[PDB]
């Protein structure tokens, strides 16, 4: 890429969130933590209206089928996951679009599966699609296909990859990346650095910096774009 | 299949309707038409509430995307398709499940394209996904993928071969099979039946009894599934 | 008024619309039926799209209460109305957002209730509110408060009265009004006019043109509004 | 009453909160503030599926309406309030609905003004609408009724006390009672106690045990109802 410091990170002209399966479900992956996600629609709608243009990659929609059913599984269970996944799709999908809206942003849901990044034609296609979308002011929501599914992250480098995007912020649970497993004696975290990580490195070798934060710290992305020394940052 | 005559499809345990782009859609490719729409999905819950397996198939997800829009593509007309697809298969899902759960149903948006009935792993998993979803009193409603697509109606004829349906009712916008061009003497119109055409065709090869009705006729499916003289019969 | 013959219905620049609560619920008093409604809705929306103001009275949310719960008054009619109306109301409209909307049109709940057009604080305010509403190009949906409330017609006409409208289409379920009771010879249908009848003189004796068509005829407004002999006529 | 230390708040059966108009718009007058709203449904939700019986007192609505329009009051500013309330009513009812119906609970909008707790018939009406919602597993939501209207805290004591509940938390901006302007010395915070101050002298003189705590602090209801020193606690 371009950017080698933190300091430089507030001229990244094309983000590329993602919400990790651990941050948006609540402690059950029975239900859909409203805290965290209002949190983090507020911050890419706020960091959309300051004239970067994001795209988010919504992980987890089974839970809040699950959560939409619960009663057609519960009767089910006792006489007896794609059609959670489905029904959340449409109903999370509503509920982003209620959100966002209140911000003035409109969404447009767009479905993509890892095999759809491999043939030229589909990739010309989608790539066509998410300029297009782009190019309105509009920020598409890139869940992947349920229905033709056997944690979305390799999904999200490549994606930003083929976008060719700045930034890549990859939200999750962990704090970072430690220099060692937590228990055991220096446990260091690395900031700088010279699954997740197998993504980040290949999202580098492809020209996008991916920086890993902590979901449940408030106002992340805000603090991220600014240069605190939160999360982790991937440059040589 | 085993059904000769119009007499017999009263015993049909799973349908497979196909809403077609010229009868939701107003008369500019500019809206959505609200009168056959909800008439269509009152008479295809009712059909379901009977006991019956149903399966849309909606076509016409662009027009309720251009609607929707309506603006950002008109400041966009003067300074310079896919996307007021994606806007409108979301927004479209979420009117169906508001006119659906006026009735007690639930839906669950699948969508496919037609290069997923040909790979065997794709159409394992999808068949997996329409029986989970079938075997749980769901309507699933199988959109074409609008962000892989370069009316419908041979991903109509396939999906009903693979789920194996008794019928397959096709609404459209002609009445039905004349014997000639309108505007000829002797245009006799041929109920049964020694593009829409070949579709048929093939469906019948496969086990599946067409059947083409008007959409604009008051009380279609309840008709066709009675056995009035209405629409089109294909069968041997 | 000034409207004297049926062909002078043409220039009415304010209706009042109020659709009947035997309109709108399916036969069952127990659900919702779309087909009359979209029908309706798409008719209003048409005639507001063409330069008039109208302003629906929409009846019947007791309906969409029920049937959204459908449960929980199941479950507790074995260990044991309000409730749900004000349920109804909600999700009846959010229901008439979408369907709207789908025309471009915006909406505003107005919840009066008929001690509400009795002091003159009160009136002064609600005739602020739905000026404001109307000059911005907006559909007001005048229902009746449910929760202080112990088939909204008498409503209707006194609030065509307080806005002073040219017409007030006071749709139902009889075809018109007849001249004896239905058994009984020389059921003489009396279409211009020299409950629904004590209604239309009030409402004739303040100025408003009272007309009485019939729910379920296809394109009733439409009809009604150019000249045909439909429904009935009130003026001396 | 009868509660007389924070330690025995741990038994109140009967909650009625009050979102404070400063709490849930964002810093504008001008938005909807996703984050603290979000925060105070999750803690409602969670706290209602403890088995008290919670009744939320949302104020601001006319912020939801004026983002949503956002536009036809620029157009009208050019070419020239109770308006966007109602829009606003209506949209924030919808955006309840769904990001409640994500815990599992159903919510039903109350709408009440201060006129309807002075005459006997309407206050016998709305305690009986509330009973049969309470009942009913419903989570009321009693705005104020806009379009009969000339900081809703004074209705949320008094609907307190005719329902007699027995805690009233009110959240707000300010973190509780000062003993004298911030600008002096000794701004001693009074947590204990021996417009707000006299709703809540008023409420403890009719049996309601006010609770004032800060809208902006992390969970703040689960904290409140345990026992720490937050907020304010009136109580001789
Ligand atoms: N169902 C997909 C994730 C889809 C989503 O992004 O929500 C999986 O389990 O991998
Ligand atoms: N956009 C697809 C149709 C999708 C749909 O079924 O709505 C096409 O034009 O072929
Ligand atoms: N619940 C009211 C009618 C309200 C409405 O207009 O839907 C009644 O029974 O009179
Ligand atoms: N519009 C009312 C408040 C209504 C509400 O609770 O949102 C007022 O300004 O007093």
């Amino acid at each position: 890429p371009t950017f080698t410091e933190r300091s430089q990170l507030k001229y990244a002209r094309r983000l590329v969130v993602k919400l990790g399966s651990a941050v948006i479900t609540r402690e059950d992956n029975h239900g859909l933590a409203l805290g965290r996600l209002a949190s983090i629609v507020e911050q890419v709608a706020e960091c959309h209206l300051e004239g970067r243009e994001v795209m988010m990659v919504t992980s987890g929609a089974v839970a809040f089928g699950k959560q939409k059913l619960a009663q057609e599984l519960l009767m089910s269970l006792s006489m007896r996951p794609r059609a959670a996944a489905a029904v959340g799709q449409s109903g999370l999908m509503s509920l982003y679009d209620a959100m966002f809206a209140q911000y003035g942003v409109k969404i447009a849901q767009v479905l993509v599966t890892k095999p759809d990044f491999y043939n030229e034609e589909t990739r010309n296609n989608l790539f066509c699609t998410l300029s297009e979308l782009i190019s309105l002011n509009i920020v598409p929501i890139i869940n992947t296909n349920d229905a033709v599914s056997p944690d979305n992250d390799s999904l999200s480098a490549m994606l930003a990859a083929e976008v060719q995007a700045d930034l890549l912020i990859l939200m999750s649970d962990v704090d970072g990346i430690y220099n060692k497993p937590p228990w055991e004696d220096g446990a260091k975290l690395m900031h700088t650095y010279t699954s997740k990580v197998k993504a980040a490195t290949w999202a580098l070798d492809r020209g996008v910096s991916v920086v890993i934060c902590n979901g449940m710290q408030e106002k992340a992305i805000k603090t991220i774009i600014g240069g605190r020394k939160v999360g982790t940052f991937f440059t040589e």
